[PDB]
């Protein structure tokens, strides 16, 4: 589980998002398995705005932050989880290391901020949604 709490946006896992995300919905790509909504409160993370290929991102099945290097967000064939059928995934970013599905929302961070979140993995690869494209989370 975990988000980005950027201005009055919160960025979750499409597949976490909750009852109130999807009533306060602001914008989702299921191929991205990416959902931002709509918040009260400020958040207080910042979006990186980089082409960064190196970070550490929190993984909670190790209560554990590691350093990687990622690819640059492609598409990729995902095999079939339970939130979805094998297909292939948009903006993804793929690191060696430990991922179970629970880690997703994990925070992928470089020097200029938040690069994206956990959303798959498996075969020693864990597979990051970026949101670095998404400017717009930076205003509005
Ligand atoms: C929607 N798919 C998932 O829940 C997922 C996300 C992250 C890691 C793994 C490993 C296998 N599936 C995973
Ligand atoms: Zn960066």
């Amino acid at each position: 589980s975990g988000a980005i709490y950027v201005g009055n946006y919160r960025v979750v896992n499409r597949h976490l998002a909750t009852h109130n995300d999807w009533a306060n919905l602001v914008w989702e790509d299921s191929s991205r398995d990416l959902l931002v909504s709509s918040t009260t409160a400020q958040g207080c993370d910042t979006i990186a705005r980089c082409d960064c290929q190196t970070g550490v991102y929190y993984c909670s099945s190790r209560r554990k932050h590691y350093p990687v290097s990622f690819s640059k967000p492609s598409l990729i064939f995902v095999e079939a989880s339970e939130y979805y059928p094998a297909r292939y995934q948009s903006h993804l970013m793929l690191a060696v290391g430990h991922s179970e599905p629970g880690d997703c929302g994990g925070i992928l961070r470089c020097q200029h901020g938040v690069v994206g979140i956990v959303s798959t993995g498996g075969n020693g690869l864990v597979g990051f949604a970026d949101v670095r494209d998404l400017l717009w989370l930076d205003e509005e």
